[PDB]
């Protein structure tokens, strides 16, 4: 009572009412009022994630203690908590000691409480601790507890572990509509249980940085807030917290609706946007990823196992890189591992990494490695026919079962991902020999587990008209930078064409053709002059090469 | 007015009685007496791993010496409790912390020889420094002030054995912990503290159990003090029970209740229905497993003789090998096993021996030596093993591993031991080891049973139980496999209202394609995913088929429909 | 009412209408009164940096306050804030006292609370002080980040920099300020160019205040060279006249290996003293027929500025790089592709054209040994400073342990290494306008590529203190030799198979080298022996080398599998090793010039 500048008091404040009643998490509280009242290892520490109500059980406790309903050993006690923050080289532990000496003359067990103790663990207080005066309760995560209160520890024979998991989301919505009526009163408009559980599944799904119980107050405190200044519509709703959810994220407030029917219709030009042409592909991996998505396959199988195959450079990369970002929400979410390397007997295991002790096993595996974290790829393999016939054990390993043991000893699971796989077969074969070859070339019971084999078709003589004119609509945004404009000419861009196709690479030179070209032609003119950003910059077919 | 404001008083707090009443360890108390009454060098220091009672022989000597048993020049020496923190405590600046050790000093050589003190812990007196902890030398070394100290052995050995100088000047008297014996004895002589710490009575045959199942299930933690937190906590749960809920003594069950609740493990003496569901087992355990009645009863027997409690304590609790043709329904009954007294499917630890065809790969569940790349991160089994000490492992198919992971197990089995890379030891003794294979397929009796004995060696067969052979499909009850089928397929279904009403040809049909003898039932679940499973994903997401739909199948000429 | 003193006000300043212009930052202010009118979490924090507008933030808010927008809970809320400048902790209680009695009507703003943080927090955990924040983002992830006792109370409000078309506007709300002590006219031309221009180039500091010290800066440049002389006519002129002294010191020399330092000077002289004259011709010109601000003062500002080059056209800088394929083939040979290459990529920077956030060049050359892949990252880091020695060039060849990570980076603090600051960003951190060279890619760790990584495509990278140098404006260049005997699918497959594709995605074009041959060799034997004349002209040695030599020299050192280094190491053992002889032994003494012909086997001097 003479040094009460470091530390608050909770059961005075209790008198007052100035907490919060704490409905739910009736368990830990008998968990923490058992370990309390032993003779040895009793003094417990609660150990979770941040803000997920550690604070909350003790001040639960406080205020069952000040109404009465616990054992007479733990009756007539008072809490106090302890700032760890308000100390701190050095006098640190003056101020701790002066503290300590306090809490000794208290004579009795007035329990205290610390808050990430894991900031002072040390030897300084355990021979407190050891003769029966203190009774402290504490605060921590897991890791941290395992990083100061395990190595250089040596007291863990005096804290006893008490878990606060997280709470779920028909649990918190109780909590939430428990704590309503303060807000109702505090900004005051009105509250529908239908933006309370749209809140709650909100941020359970897209907040993936915070945890429940103050997660989602938070949305809720700040839409309301933003629906009182909002009168300088008299109630709150599900989409008055999608537009706060859009806000806090980036993602717009129409997508964050049904994600089953909205995606499943969306398969559509959605994806020919990004690629162009083979609509029968398209169509049919539509058809592969809806009826997945159904729920009625087994739940251990990749959500995708099908390979296409033809000529080059039409895109073959294209779909499944417009395909990750439809799905999985990027671009970067492919891994593309060639199958040219793997053509020999050892180097199979090269995309797992195997024993603890050898030359690549903090490397970890190419396959799996890449798939234990974040796993939502999109798995390619270019020109599997070249891979040595010992790969396919692994892969069918995969596609049968939605599992695979690394080397260091984990479990990655395949039960949503995608398998692609490309091929350069079906040099001559239009549609005839080509399935030939490949049912002959690969294992015959292999392809029985994969989904649709479709081919592609080549480019359309004409039907290089929306590549280029996707190509030349973006380049359209590189000289932005000035705001100079572009002329178009359509015997010039079709010139690209006869020249440029070459069908030995697909369409790949057609981007470096053209950057190179224009760029670096105007390289001379956009130093000089002749252009400023109305001039459409008219280029045309000199006889020979692309002048202006 | 230094060794007051940087130190307790020991014997004055053994004076008001305020201390648990050793019991035994006499030999160790003459020792450190007759070390302590020495002309030089008189500091004893008691070694010993954590928890064995190092402290507790400390206030042994002090109620001792208070009851006046010492000998001659021994009485009324009032022992010191010194610590170190409160007095590194604050200081930040050149030379403060010396001058309170020098007055500390200076106060216990003043007076005469009467001051014996106390640091415990005294690992932590190698530092001070930033030439500190070191001013003590040459008053040590003389027989000055006597320095009962008490550290662990790891800290002791990684701390003073750095600083060779001042190892000299201590005697290291070796605490071993006590026999089961000796520590029903101790918990004789504290039973009364708790009794009345707690409102509540205590039963011998509480404390006989607490001291016995303390020790063949607790195998990380040491003797006088893992046997008492067990009479604590159920003592205080008790308490517990009483109190808050509008006979009344802690009994030999209570404490079994506790072991069990944590470290998982059903050590306990057969409470009332869990015997009625080991009874009905064998039946029970055929829900799942259609067939192979040789196999389940010998399971059933083990797991019944474990539980029963006649059973060699320090050996795996069953070790069977049982191999066949293929696709009989192996790796099935071992997981229906681990489901049936686990309540998990995945809750075995399942290794895939398909994937050792290569010498070096055993390290994956061994770990590396020191020194080696992954090091620190341990062995696979070893770790999966160390917690969760009450699964099933599963060796799936090992006749690919070739002939030198099996020296592995060739000690696994028959006493419950390996070791990995630092050194520890785990504890296979209350698991079930189950390791298939596909020697013979189809042959007799007699034409399998000689390829086992040329593939594995007289030392690894020798280690196991029975060697079961599992019979064949029969072609009349595999009515029943495809039942299990749609019963799965039908749980499945339910997240829905969807129901199937499967005719007895179609069923018929199902079960007479897709079972060739050379592969048994392995080409049925693929089977009935692609004529059901897929028709059907056509079928609801086009309309036609809504939740409610008892959905009935027919049996036309060619592949099923609908 | 005990605070009058101690504190300034705003709610009477905003009454008597004197506030600095707040124009934007709207969206801003309704945020904070957003997050004041809370339950948890209110009472906001202002993060940014030096220089973005934060105090002009509170500052409008007040005005707006004073106007009345508000909600019913802000009865005009009488904002003050509590003076930094009045600084012990038995007045802090007189201080506080009179906002402890208030019913929060008088809340503060603890302009740069981030030292701030015993006294505030109790007064805090009750909640009867706002106490509005303001501080910078890496300050703050030190101080009040990991601290979770006080971060219930506080809500960071980020802030940007650019609002363009309305820091124009601020240059207006200022001009009027800035024309007076200098006696200069600052045109919109100048507002429009500097908000303009110095944004992408100078990213040192932020636009809204160094889009306000370069006007200033160019204010007083100009008001200085209104002062009779200007500038480019006070710099001849002190030229000249420090040369003539240089002059008049060399002709009492009774030397003969000065006079060709006094046949020099000389001319020099001769030839600064017209450019003199020039100048000072047109300068009556427009004395008869610069007085005010513009744009070209701007550029010259920037230039002055960090050493970045940003002009309009800058008069000077015209042929050279229309001639730079040409200019550096006077010494790299060879490599047409590369050159190329290497050369449209300056430019595309000079002109204005390339991405902004990226290095203005990174890319790769990779082949056999002895090619030139070193010469010409020497030779373009040559005529860009115009010494050699202003490269960056480290090897990662020493950086084959994952610990050496931290020796460029620096070591965390609380070590040993800790004052002297990394090794590559202590370079680029001062002066960032350099070329990088990273010798030998592939023996280093495959652990610092993920640096690399972060330096592609972002910008920057962090170091030991937690501070982010800026990468933007410089080249990175990598040589290596992999493969080194296939022609174009083993290297290919090699480079594929050693780095991420993702780390060779944000790579420019990736070049590869072909190698010498006996048309390009010629024109090497010229420049080592330009170069070892110009070395031994020490002694005044001059050479004489026949064509037959040259012939013969070019067709002995030619072996397609080690380069070029064979041709120099000819050189030395077929010249100098005679020369040397000799001029230790007489009769080659200075001043002299001896001639060398081809013998049937060696050739004589
Ligand atoms: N059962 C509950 N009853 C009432 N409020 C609860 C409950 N569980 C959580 N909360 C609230 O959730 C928020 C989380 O606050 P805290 O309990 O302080 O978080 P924490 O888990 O203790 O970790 P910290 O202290 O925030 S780092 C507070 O507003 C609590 O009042
Ligand atoms: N011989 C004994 N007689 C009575 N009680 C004992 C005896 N041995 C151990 N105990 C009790 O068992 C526990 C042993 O704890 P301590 O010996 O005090 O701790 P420790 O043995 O020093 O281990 P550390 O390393 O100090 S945590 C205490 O509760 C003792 O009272
Ligand atoms: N008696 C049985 N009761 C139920 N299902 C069975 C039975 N026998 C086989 N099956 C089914 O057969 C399928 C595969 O059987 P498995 O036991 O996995 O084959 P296996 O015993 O592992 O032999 P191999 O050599 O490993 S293929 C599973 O779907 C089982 O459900
Ligand atoms: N095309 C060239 N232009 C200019 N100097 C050249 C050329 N080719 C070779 N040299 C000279 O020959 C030597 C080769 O220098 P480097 O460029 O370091 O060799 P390199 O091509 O880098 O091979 P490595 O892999 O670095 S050993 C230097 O003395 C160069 O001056
Ligand atoms: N249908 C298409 N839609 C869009 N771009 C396409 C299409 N077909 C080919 N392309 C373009 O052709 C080039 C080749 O892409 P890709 O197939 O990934 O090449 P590669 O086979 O060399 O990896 C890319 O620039 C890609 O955008
Ligand atoms: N939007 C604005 N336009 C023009 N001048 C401004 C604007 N906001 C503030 N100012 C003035 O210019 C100064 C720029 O520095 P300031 O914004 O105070 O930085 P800080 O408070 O972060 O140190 C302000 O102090 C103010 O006098």
């Amino acid at each position: 009572q003479a040094l009460q500048k470091y530390s608050t008091d909770l059961t005075a404040r209790a008198r007052e009412g100035k907490l919060d009643p704490v409905i739910g998490r009736d368990n830990e509280i008998r968990r923490v009022v058992q370990v309390l009242s032993r003779r040895t290892k009793n003094n417990p520490v609660l150990i979770g994630e941040p803000g997920v109500g550690k604070t909350a059980i003790v001040e639960g406790l406080a205020q069952r203690i000040v109404a009465g309903d616990v054992p007479e050993s733990l009756r007539d006690k008072t809490i106090v908590a302890l700032d760890l923050g308000s100390m701190v080289r050095g006098e640190f532990e003056e101020r701790l000691k002066a503290v300590l000496d306090d809490i000794k003359n208290s004579a009795g067990q007035i329990i205290t409480f610390i808050d990430e103790l894991h900031t002072i663990v040390g030897n300084m207080i355990k021979p407190m601790l050891a003769r029966g005066e203190l009774r402290l309760v504490g605060a921590t995560t897991l890791d941290e507890y395992r990083k100061h209160i395990e190595k250089d520890a040596a007291l863990e024979r005096r804290f006893q572990q008490v878990y606060v998991g997280e709470p779920s989301v028909e649990d918190t919505i109780g909590i939430l509509r428990g704590l309503k009526d303060r807000y109702e009163v505090h900004h005051g408009v009105r509250i529908t249980d239908s933006a309370l559980v749209a809140a709650a599944t909100l941020s359970d799904r897209y907040i993936t940085a915070r945890f429940l119980p103050d997660k989602a107050i938070d949305l809720v405190d700040e839409a309301a807030s933003r629906l009182r200044m909002e009168i300088d519509k008299e109630e709150v709703g599900p989409d008055d917290i999608a537009d706060v959810v859009s806000a806090w994220t980036g993602i717009p407030a129409g997508r964050l609706l049904e994600g089953e029917t909205a995606k499943l219709l969306r398969m559509e030009d959605e994806l020919g946007k990004r690629v162009i042409g083979q609509k029968a592909a398209v169509t049919a991996v539509s058809d592969a990823v809806r009826r997945s998505r159904a729920g009625v396959s087994d739940p251990n199988r990749p959500t995708g196992a099908f390979m296409f195959l033809g000529p080059t450079g039409v895109g073959k990369t294209e779909l499944a890189k417009a395909l990750a970002d439809f799905l999985f929400d990027d671009e970067r979410a492919m891994v593309r591992i060639d199958m040219s390397e793997y053509g020999e007997k050892h180097t199979v295991a090269r995309l797992i990494g195997a024993p603890p002790g050898y030359v690549g096993y903090e490397a970890g595996g190419q396959l799996t490695e890449a798939v234990r974290r974040r796993p939502y790829t999109v798995v390619l393999f270019d020109e599997i026919e070249k891979a040595h016939p010992d790969v396919f054990d692994v892969l069918l390993q995969v596609l049968d079962e939605g599992r695979l043991t690394d080397g260091h000893g984990r479990t990655v699971d395949f039960r949503n991902t995608i398998l692609i796989l490309t091929s350069n077969l079906g040099s001559g074969g239009s549609a005839e020999q080509v399935l030939a070859a490949v049912r002959a070339t690969f294992k015959p019971e292999f392809i029985n587990r994969l989904d649709d084999v479709l081919i592609f078709e080549g480019l359309n003589p004409e039907e290089l008209v929306r590549i280029v004119d996707i190509q030349l609509a973006q380049l359209g945004k590189r000289l932005a930078q000035r705001r100079l404009q572009l002329q178009v000419s359509l015997p010039a861009k079709r010139w690209l064409a006869q020249r440029g196709f070459d069908p030995v690479y697909g369409a790949r030179p057609l981007r470096r053709l053209v950057q190179q070209a224009i760029g670096d032609q105007l390289a001379k003119m956009l130093l000089a002059g002749q252009v400023h950003d109305g001039d459409t910059v008219p280029v045309n077919v000199s006889p020979d090469a692309d002048s202006l």
